[PDB]
């Protein structure tokens, strides 16, 4: 028995504590790199909270057992000055992850897919406690965002998935692929950077129009 609630600002510490136990250790790229202590990922995770569209799953005892942290993304301005997230990161392992994100954005702009949309919801960090996996919590967190989207006239939910494992969860929830890149093909300076196990196969950007 669990509830799905809006993450409040005072929940920051508890959200980070939960993510340090799970996501920091067990998201495929984090685990592949052995991310360790990573204040930059704490910062990255906390950033979207004041957008007021991030959700926690909470068990009967009041413990956070899952989160889906979301942020609003806005179409680049006509005069936009594009920036690389990796440039401002001093943590070498997390910088590899941000550089992969920057690379995806250089190859693929979700706003090209949806020329009429000015605001899109971005699903940034999704994590469920191991003892509560396989129960549909990721789907219940995801679907709570549809309520926010309705209330605010947002049509598109965009989620960059770091493995085919998490892309399949989004597919089951009615998302479809809009971009993919195999890890075997990500060679930004001429050589492979990420070589997780075969089943992960690479990134997939997933989208749903709700
Ligand atoms: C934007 C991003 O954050 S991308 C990165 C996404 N996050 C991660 O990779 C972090 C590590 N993974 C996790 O935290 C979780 O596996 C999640 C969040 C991806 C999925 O959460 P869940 O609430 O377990 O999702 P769900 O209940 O749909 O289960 C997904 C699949 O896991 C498998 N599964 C079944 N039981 C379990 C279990 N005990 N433990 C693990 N996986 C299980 C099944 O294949 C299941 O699919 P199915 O139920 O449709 O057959």
């Amino acid at each position: 028995p669990y509830t799905i609630e809006l993450i409040q600002p005072e929940d920051g510490e508890a959200v980070i504590a939960m993510l340090k136990t799970f996501f920091f250790k067990d998201e495929p790229l984090n685990t592949f790199l052995d991310l360790g202590e990573c204040k930059e990922l704490e910062k990255y995770s906390l950033k979207p909270l004041p957008d007021n569209c991030s959700y926690k799953a909470v068990n009967k005892k009041g413990e956070i057992i899952g989160v889906f942290l979301n942020g609003l993304m806005r179409r680049p301005s006509p005069d936009d000055v594009p920036e690389k997230a990796a440039d401002s990161c001093e943590h070498p392992k997390f910088k590899k992850i941000l550089s992969l994100m920057d690379h995806v954005e250089e190859q693929f702009n979700i706003f090209d897919v949806y020329p009429d949309e000015e605001l899109i919801l971005d699903g940034k960090i999704l994590s469920v406690d191991t003892n509560y996996r396989g129960l549909g919590i990721a789907g219940r967190l995801t679907e709570r965002a549809y309520e926010y989207m309705r209330e605010n006239g947002i049509n598109v939910y965009h989620v960059l998935c770091s493995s085919h494992y998490s892309a399949r969860v989004m597919e089951k929830l009615g998302f479809h692929e809009v971009f993919r890149m195999q890890f075997a093909d990500y060679k930004p300076q001429g050589e492979v950077v990420f070589k997780p196990a075969a089943p992960h196969v690479g990134i997939q950007v997933m989208a749903k129009e709700v």
